């Protein structure tokens, strides 16, 4: 068993295509199925395993009640094969109420982070052991990515922070072999806040778009050099912008290096990644709310300050279904690299008022050099047949 | 591992001995299981799983009602050893409300086709990562065999079509390799109509026994050149007659060459085999409805326009019980192949109105050449003790 | 991976120790578990499994009212790892009213037998594959074991009775390599009726105790010779006597030639085993219903016409709780091989009327050479607390 | 694969981390959970599981009324990978209300007592096997560990008791090797009575804190040597005692010698280990009930007789939650053997009323040479939710 070095070419796509969907929402009105949110899939060299944090509760059951809270000692790390959902049988990983896993080519690492708000303490799993843990720096939720870390040549990248939400807040990128922290840099560059980055291989360095909870609504991208542990940080050219709310694309700007300042608080998990010049990208459909999720590729995207001349873009929820997080997950093809992002679907409350719980589902599609054709593929339950 | 090349003689058979059941309707009264159709049975070279196609859902569940409906956005197929029922710890391998799996010796291929009627996407997913794509080339649901693909030397084939249910259609017949399109073939030869396909190797081409939905009552036979990818079609000789509408057989004829335009509009997905001049088949014991199973040898069947001699006759669901499709599959024994296959049970609406589902279960036999008794395995469910 | 010889001496035991337990009634008034009877655990050379013919059906479910029959096309042999119990993803190896699976050191054999009771097919499935199948010679029944086979350098013996329940039956022992029948050898020698053979490994041999259904309260001994295929049988010397009805050990005989002609008619499967000119063996209870079991070893009990000397007894369910049908099962040891054996506790109907079903459980006991105490581990279930 | 040694320094700690929360009883109200006590973690060389003694039944089952009991026929050993709870596929290992259960580097030891209170059997399962049993010796209630049992170099060492609970009781440390008992010593050395050993492997020994139950609040030390077979046992230093019921810090005192004879009757299973004069432990925060759990370093805690200096404290629950036995559990490391511990939550009666039934959760750290913060972690069921 070797490590992974991720050196080949991203596969050149022309789009996406279909790639799993686990329907838990309509299974829970008749199954015993886990409350979940956040949820991200991470794929080791055989197999894609998906994850998600759970509320420590099935969805038919009273103690789903009030599961909006994204924090209580109860959620833990679930992990399965890609496809089968969270039943009553699925591995409980570690405690935690925000995550990141990654293989690196020998094993699984896990950070798990639980613990009190104000002093919260992240746990370094590997390959089924604790190797290390840190505690909070900001004394101010110490949170991560909540979808995949990724490791090159045996050292693993994460990037955390702590601090405001909407403030000034502390990020700091940690590189960890084996289970155990080697360095950790702060945060250098353009980027004024970063929350939950989508994070990729791009070697012999890692990029990752992340969350600007204060100031934007362009997505932050943060560049992490493996070799001196040096990070870069800039916001994405695109004028089209994917974070929500955003303004809408007639009044919406980016100039690759400062927060553009248009409806800047607030947002959610995305991803976005590059090809030459080009972006590609999802973001939902809606500039308000979490609803609908659509991809495109922005010509001139990751270079020309504000480009916003769009092409090939795709429905994956219509704009009438709930969307939520999103993320990306690189799985390592014969000769290049793909890149495929799951988008969790949530259901229940605040936005819906039948029910008292609040879950998600998710669908996922990778990239494709082939063709395709159209579609809408949401969450599916119908509010009014579940539990409540 | 190696690739299947599949070239050993058939094995010669007396008729067919019990092999699986899984019970799926009758345990859907009393534990969660998920509602599928269009179920089928693939084998890797060591062991064998079952497939469906789920409707998102299990049966005691409210959102089982109105599942007759053929494709919505929420199917995806599900995988498990044969025999275990799919209960909610199984693997939804792909979206798909038409599929087609198969293993090449070294990993399984599965083509799963989700989206849009008028513009469905086909994804190939090998070994775990999705490899290639194709859109719908007649705008009018693209569709595949419900049944297995069949792999030689590394090459696999599935047949394909898209048009219209009941008028001329578009038929080709893709060749993959590791997942991704390495040629495609326009269907050639006398066949009018090609649905549904039951493939099976026959070294060093494959042949394929489909469904006529157009002008035919007897079943179209596809031959593909592993070699030059050359197709040629016909229907098969027997004047005995597969599909379902059929006439009877006093009045039920064929000529090996075009179809009968007997009962020609609509079918059944079925199977047929050769063995010399002979024809190994099932049809169900009505002609006019999915009630029955039989199967039987026509003597000459295979090369005789209108052979009508049979012998060897079993029943295997008795005619006052439902069941359905029914397909082949290989099983690579030590000497020489052996020929298996499956029939899906279905129950619900629109025949049975107590309940709103629409479900199966199934019930497979293998071919043997020892000797055997008589029995009639249905699905067993009472229609009154079902949730509706 | 080389066949299993069992070519090593029986271990010197001092009585047995307790080894594992399922609960699956109690189990079933909380959770959705199999209905099922017939029950056996059979060990290939690393772990262990248990098995069970199952109703098609889980308790808590409508279908499970009159479960009390034997045969309907539904029942399957389920199998799993012993002690976890048959909850729904457990898998239907096969078709099967009456059953028999053993290892051979490569791959695992079952001989499934279902039809009908006149017309009856025995399917024989090795390493996952239909390998042969054989119908019924008598056309009234063919019935086997219901416990383990045992394999021999290659060669796995079964043994199969087709005939009267009481009265004069035919009786074949199967020799059978890699799942393809290659011997069929008639019974010989004096007993005179055989059903349910409880069989171990006896190198060179295979030793059976049976049930003589017919005219004997003491139990039928079949010796096969793996080298010739020659059958002997004979009775168990011991006057104690283990089949149900029996006398009472007052009045009870046997001369080891002929049945004893004490309640002849009817019986219940059961075991027991040889060391030196002593025997081990278990037996209800009571004499006249399926109630309690205990173990003893009779010193002389198998050399001596009517020795009834008991030492070592051990209650294993005191006869005040229900038992049912008993089998034996080697592991091979580091140095010798070990006998072990199941007892089945059924519940439900005929005997107990409050509820509609029929099922068991099982409990089962290993031989030690150590020391041991007492106790009584019956099924556990409230009768009042469980599902009607 | 090879005979694990433990030779490798204990990892320095700076406290513990969280590593796991199986959240079993949130789940048992909205799904099918076994009820269980008495449970631990153990761990192979490549992944850890937990274990347990369940009652027979689920919760949501009228069989789990007045589970209360600690010893009935239908209680047998769980077990899982660390983190899936036990849901219905759970596997029982073997019949027993007392267990311990270790791996050598080669395969499992599980040692199962059930049986007669006056007359019990404890089973040696190996490697699937039974390979050994023993009787009981003061006939009155042999009982073991609860927790793991350590194995250096081929030999596993289990130390039971037999005899009164509160009174002067027999106690033997058992030496076995592949499941075969191969030597027994008694207890030496001051401890007077011994119970629940909570045991590790400090190379070339193994050292135990345990339970005592009649005259003392501090906890037993027993030191087995491998070489030897001697045994040595003395009382924790620590002024600060680890046993509940306890005194209260201000009042309590421990010699290393002899019981305190403070609050001496009754107890509860806990753990603590050594650091050079330094000792690492946990227990209850509360004196008289099992409520709240603490954990910390006591400077000259291992070395001088009643120091109290206490460093490092951490709350794992708050002391407004319930707690219950604890132990502790050594994982490999790349360098060093780290040490960590679970914590049983115990639910229902006696001390909950509301519920007729009685079961436990888990929640478990491990050491750690980094950071951490704070936290509690309790149970986290609503009682008024749960089925009664
Ligand atoms: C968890 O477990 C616990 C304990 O578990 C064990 O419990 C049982 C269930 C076992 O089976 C095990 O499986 C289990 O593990 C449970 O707790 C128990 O729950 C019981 C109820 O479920 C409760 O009540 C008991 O239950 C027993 C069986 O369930 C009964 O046998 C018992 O009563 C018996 O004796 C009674 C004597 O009076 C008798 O009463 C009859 O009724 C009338 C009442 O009006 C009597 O007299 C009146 O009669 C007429 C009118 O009809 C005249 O009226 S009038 O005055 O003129 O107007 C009479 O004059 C008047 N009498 C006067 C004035 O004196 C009548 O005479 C009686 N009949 C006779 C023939 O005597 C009754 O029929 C029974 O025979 C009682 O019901 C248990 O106490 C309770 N135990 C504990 C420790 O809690 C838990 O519930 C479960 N539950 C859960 C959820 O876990
Ligand atoms: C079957 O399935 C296939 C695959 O899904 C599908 O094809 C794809 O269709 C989409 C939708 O049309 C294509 O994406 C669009 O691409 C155009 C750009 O392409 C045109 O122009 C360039 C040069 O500019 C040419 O090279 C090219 O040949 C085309 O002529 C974009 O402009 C589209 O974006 C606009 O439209 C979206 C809605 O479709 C808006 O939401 C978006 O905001 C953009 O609108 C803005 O700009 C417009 C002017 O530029 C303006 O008019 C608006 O008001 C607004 O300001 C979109 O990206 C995609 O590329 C196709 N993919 C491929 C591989 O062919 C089939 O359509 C589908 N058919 C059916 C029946 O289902
Ligand atoms: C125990 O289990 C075994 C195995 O299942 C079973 O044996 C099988 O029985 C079936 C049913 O009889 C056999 O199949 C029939 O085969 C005949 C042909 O065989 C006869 O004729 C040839 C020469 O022609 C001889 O060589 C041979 O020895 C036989 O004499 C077919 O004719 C049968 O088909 C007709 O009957 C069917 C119903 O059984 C109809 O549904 C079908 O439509 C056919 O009918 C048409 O033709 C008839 C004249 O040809 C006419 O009379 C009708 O009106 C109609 O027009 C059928 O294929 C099978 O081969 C046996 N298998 C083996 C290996 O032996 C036992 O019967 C079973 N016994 C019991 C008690 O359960
Ligand atoms: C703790 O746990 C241990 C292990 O379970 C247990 O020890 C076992 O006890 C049983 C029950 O006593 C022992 O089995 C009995 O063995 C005697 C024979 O042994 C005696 O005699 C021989 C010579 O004959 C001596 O060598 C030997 O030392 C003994 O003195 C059998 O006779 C017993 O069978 C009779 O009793 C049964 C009930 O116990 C009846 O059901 C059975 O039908 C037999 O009765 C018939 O014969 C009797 C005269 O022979 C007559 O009196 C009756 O009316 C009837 O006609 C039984 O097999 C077993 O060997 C012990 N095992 C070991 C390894 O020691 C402890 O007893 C247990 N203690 C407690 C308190 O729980
Ligand atoms: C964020 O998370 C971190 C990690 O959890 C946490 O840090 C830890 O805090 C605890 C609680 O304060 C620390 O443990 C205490 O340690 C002191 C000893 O340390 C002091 O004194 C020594 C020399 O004596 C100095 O070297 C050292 O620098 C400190 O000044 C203990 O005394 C504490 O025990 C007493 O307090 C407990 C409650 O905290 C009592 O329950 C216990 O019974 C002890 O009380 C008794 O003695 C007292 C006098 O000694 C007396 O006043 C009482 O009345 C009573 O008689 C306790 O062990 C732990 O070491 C910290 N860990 C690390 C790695 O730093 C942060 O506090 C946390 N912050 C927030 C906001 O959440
Ligand atoms: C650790 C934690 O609470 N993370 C939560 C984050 C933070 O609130 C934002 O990043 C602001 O910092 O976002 C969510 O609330 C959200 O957008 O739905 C969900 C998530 O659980
Ligand atoms: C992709 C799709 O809808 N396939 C469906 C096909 C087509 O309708 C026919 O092939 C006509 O083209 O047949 C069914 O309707 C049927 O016979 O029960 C089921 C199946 O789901
Ligand atoms: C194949 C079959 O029906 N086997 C059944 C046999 C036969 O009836 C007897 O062997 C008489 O032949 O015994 C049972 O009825 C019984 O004793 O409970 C159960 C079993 O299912
Ligand atoms: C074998 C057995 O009954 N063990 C039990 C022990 C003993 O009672 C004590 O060790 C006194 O000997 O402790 C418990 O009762 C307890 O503390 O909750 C639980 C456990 O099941
Ligand atoms: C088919 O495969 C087998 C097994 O690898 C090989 O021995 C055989 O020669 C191959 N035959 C052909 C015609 O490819
Ligand atoms: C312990 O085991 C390791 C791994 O096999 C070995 O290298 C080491 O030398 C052993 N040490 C002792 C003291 O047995
Ligand atoms: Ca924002
Ligand atoms: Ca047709
Ligand atoms: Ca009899
Ligand atoms: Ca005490």
């Amino acid at each position: 068993v070797e490590y992974r070095n991720w050196s080949k070419p991203q596969c050149q796509i022309t789009g996406f295509a279909p790639f799993s969907k686990d329907n838990s929402i309509r299974l829970s009105a008749g199954g015993d199925i886990w409350v979940t949110r956040e949820p991200y899939v991470s794929c080791d060299p055989v197999k894609c395993y998906q994850f998600a944090l759970g509320q420590g509760t099935t969805l038919d059951n009273k103690h789903s009640n009030d599961t909006v809270h994204d924090r209580i000692p109860h959620r833990t790390l679930l992990m399965n094969e890609l496809g089968v959902p969270f039943h009553l049988g699925t591995r409980q990983v570690c405690i935690a109420w925000s995550s990141s896993s990654c293989h690196d080519g020998k094993a699984w690492l896990h950070v798990c982070i639980t613990g009190d708000d104000k002093n919260a303490t992240a746990s370094f799993i590997y390959d089924g052991r604790l190797v290390d843990s840190i505690g909070s720096w900001s004394q101010n939720i110490l949170r991560t990515q909540e979808s995949e870390c990724v490791c090159i040549n045996g050292t693993c990248t994460v990037v955390m922070t702590d601090g405001s939400a909407s403030g000034r807040a502390d990020t700091r990128i940690l590189f960890i072999e084996e289970g155990k922290i080697v360095h950790i840099s702060p945060l250098a560059g353009s980027a004024q806040h970063v929350e939950e980055c989508s994070c990729y291989p791009r070697y012999p360095g890692v990029r990752c778009i992340c969350r600007d909870n204060w100031k934007g609504s362009n997505r932050p991208v943060v560049d992490i050099n493996m070799e001196d542990y040096s990070i870069d940080s800039s916001y994405v050219c695109s004028g089209l912008v994917g974070d929500t709310p955003r303004n809408d694309d007639r009044s919406s700007n980016s100039n690759c290096r400062n927060p553009n300042n248009e409806r800047g608080t607030q947002g959610v998990k995305g991803w976005a990644f590059d090809n030459g010049n080009d972006l590609w990208m999802g973001r939902t459909i809606s500039k308000d709310l979490r609803s609908g999720y659509e991809t495109f590729k922005v010509i001139g995207g990751w270079s020309t300050p504000n480009s916003k001349s769009q092409i090939n873009r795709q429905v994956i929820v219509d704009s009438d279904n709930r969307s939520g997080y999103s993320g990306i997950f690189s799985v390592e093809g014969k000769s290049c690299i793909n890149r495929c992002f799951y988008v969790e679907l949530i259901r229940g409350r605040k936005q819906e008022t039948r029910v008292w719980w609040t879950s998600n589902s998710i669908v996922v599609f990778c990239g494709t050099s082939g063709t395709y054709g159209t579609g809408s593929w949401p969450d599916g339950a119908n509010i009014n047949f579940m539990p409540i």
